[PDB]
């Protein structure tokens, strides 16, 4: 309750001051409270506080509870990863022109899902996992003092909840592989149409996965430090080769396809390539 005090009072700087619009954004320099201000700003400049009548102290308390339910002792799957998946989500919506293709509940749900998609992650040394993630997301969203969706109507609330659930489950890399063939097939032959409700949900699943792994598209010194955070989880509880395989099989074709839909999502495709080149050179010693 001490943390709520200093955050609920502080003035939330502009999105441009916080740089959360760059695809090339990083969070190392930021304290925990600074990531909270950036989170409020994301909600704010996505017109979410406006359209859904969010009270400032509920959002502050909701963010701090989401942060609380990540585990600082887990190397990579922590609030910083949740914060970053939400930031790239923001950068994709604004800097990537993607905002206009989605309804407000779709954007309000994508952002809530991005922030919550890994809640209570113990580390990979322990879609089962993602159902627990959504349950955590649901508990806090209904915890008293945190109900940021209270301004929503009943069928507004029902819709947002369903989209939140789909998106947290979408972060399952298994479901990504199952459904990405249809997304790639559709973009392959000018057949992609968002007005089809099915193609829209499929796209939301792809967009979540694109932000979930967006650390691979970062500037090399940041992506290298994140890849270090990843290794600390994996064995501390070779690397350049596994990185190229991960990029080859998982990341590249997705960011390729997202670049087709939004040519301003290209920094993610480009940054992923620049990291593949660096990882490929290293893999050869
Ligand atoms: C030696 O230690 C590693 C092992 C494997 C890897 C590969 C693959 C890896 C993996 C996963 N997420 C990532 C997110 C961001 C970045 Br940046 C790299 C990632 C990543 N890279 C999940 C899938 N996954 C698996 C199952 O192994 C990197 C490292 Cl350091
Ligand atoms: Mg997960
Ligand atoms: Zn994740």
């Amino acid at each position: 309750t001490r943390e709520l005090q200093s955050l609920a009072a502080a003035v939330v700087p502009s999105a441009q001051t916080l740089k959360i619009t760059d695809f090339s954004f990083s969070d190392f320099e930021l304290s925990d409270l600074e990531t909270a201000l950036c989170t409020i700003r994301m909600f704010t400049d996505l017109n979410l506080v406006q359209n859904f009548q969010m009270k400032h102290e509920v959002l502050c308390r909701w963010i701090l509870s989401v942060k609380k339910n990540y585990r600082k002792n887990v190397a990579y799957h922590n609030w910083r990863h949740a914060f970053n998946t939400a930031q790239c989500m923001f950068a994709a919506l604004k800097a990537g022109k993607i905002q206009n293709k989605l309804t407000d509940l779709e954007i309000l749900a994508l952002l809530i899902a991005a922030l919550s998609h890994d809640l209570d992650h113990r580390g990979v040394n322990n879609s089962i996992m993602e159902h627990h993630h959504f349950d955590q997301c649901l508990m806090i969203l209904n915890s008293p003092g945190n109900q940021i969706l209270s301004g929503l109507s009943i069928e507004e609330y029902k819709t947002t909840l369903k989209i939140i659930k789909q998106a947290i489950l979408a972060t399952d890399l298994a479901l990504y592989i199952k459904r990405r063939g249809e997304f790639f097939e559709l973009i392959r032959k000018n057949q992609f149409n968002l007005e089809d409700p099915h193609q829209k949900e499929l796209f939301l699943a792809m967009l979540m996965t694109a932000c979930d792994l967006s650390a691979i598209t970062k500037p090399w010194p940041i992506q290298q430090r994140i890849a270090e955070l990843v290794a600390t989880e994996f064995f501390d509880q070779k690397i350049p080769s596994m990185q190229v395989g991960f990029i080859d099989a998982i990341c590249l074709q997705l960011y390729e396809a997202l670049t087709h839909v939004s040519e301003d999502c290209f920094p993610l495709l480009d940054g992923c390539r620049k990291n593949r080149q660096k990882w490929q050179a290293l893999a050869e010693q």
